[PDB]
């Protein structure tokens, strides 16, 4: 799960987790739409991790929100500082990880999209994330 004050990239614009609703068109790690075709209630009091990318971008998700890196999947919590790297495969990293570190806790949402890798877009440089 995401916090709500996420922004996410959508074909034609821009919104939150905490504005997107099931049927919204996101973005998937192919950069072409897909749907929202589930979505949680918001969740409040779960363990959260700031993980800041090379580009910039900072994302606030919940401890075992999973990610794609060059070695595989990982939790917010499993994720290295200068070390991981965001990748999907068919190779090319999207952004590294900066730093990943526990913040105190605030209200998130997870997704559920229709992209068959599991991955959607997410935060203002559009970084890959799974479902």
């Amino acid at each position: 799960a995401l916090a709500l004050y996420t922004p996410l990239p959508t074909p034609t614009g821009w919104t939150t987790m905490g504005d997107v609703a099931v049927g919204d068109e996101l973005l998937g790690a192919d950069g072409k739409p897909t749907r929202v075709v589930a979505a949680t209630d918001v969740m409040l009091g779960r363990p959260c991790y700031e993980v800041e990318f090379s580009d910039g971008t900072v994302i606030v998700a919940d401890a075992a929100h999973q990610w794609p890196t060059s070695g595989g999947i990982r939790t917010s919590a499993q994720l290295r500082s200068g070390a991981d790297r965001i990748v999907v495969a068919g190779l090319v990293p999207v952004v590294q990880i900066e730093s990943a570190r526990r913040v105190a806790s605030v209200p998130v949402r997870c997704v559920e999209v229709d992209n068959p890798a599991h991955l959607y877009l997410a935060g203002r440089g559009m970084v890959p994330t799974h479902n």
